[PDB]
């Protein structure tokens, strides 16, 4: 990415950082409504049925913060993220078994929620920069998955 593209990514991300849990809820709810098979991966809360149940769930709220905390740390490295990807790839490839296509699905949900919440900070320039950042994440985590023997 260019330095300007990185700055656009980090600009909108600072808006996420104002309420990380609420953004995480919205992104996971979007993911699970759009791609219900992904909910099955979360044993603690895979039985949730309605949007209201999802919003009330403490476990789902914790999960959203876990994801966004880790992704924010990755984005702030501006591509220089091998050390942060290493433990993530280890668990996601060998324990949770999250295929790349699920990482595509959550990327779509992140983009949807950022555009819904922050359109004036998420125009075409910024959306393209975030798309590039999230594609770089997925490309590099895929390479690390294969190093670990996982072809997902
Ligand atoms: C931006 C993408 C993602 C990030 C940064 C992320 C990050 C994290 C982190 C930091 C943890 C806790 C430590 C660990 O187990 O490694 C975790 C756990 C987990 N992740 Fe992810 N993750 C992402 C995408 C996903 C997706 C798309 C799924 C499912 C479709 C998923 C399923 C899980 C599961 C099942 C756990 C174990 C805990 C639980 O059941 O809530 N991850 N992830």
């Amino acid at each position: 990415l260019s330095e300007g593209e990185w700055q656009l990514v980090l600009h909108v991300w600072a808006k996420v950082e104002a309420d990380v849990a609420g953004h995480g809820q919205d992104i996971l709810i979007r993911l699970f409504k759009s791609h219900p098979e992904t909910l099955e991966k979360h044993d603690r809360f895979k039985h949730l049925k309605t949007e209201a149940e999802m919003k009330a769930s403490e476990d789902l709220k914790k999960a959203g913060v876990t994801v966004l905390t880790a992704l924010g740390a990755i984005l702030k490295k501006k591509g220089h993220h091998e050390a942060e990807l290493k433990p993530l790839a280890q668990s996601h490839a060998t324990k949770h078994k999250i295929p790349i296509k699920y990482l595509e699905f959550i990327s779509e949900a992140i983009i949807h929620v950022l555009h819904s919440r922050h359109p004036g900070d998420f125009g075409a320039d910024a959306q393209g920069a975030m798309n590039k950042a999230l594609e770089l994440f997925r490309k590099d985590i895929a390479a690390k998955y294969k190093e670990l023997g996982y072809q997902g």
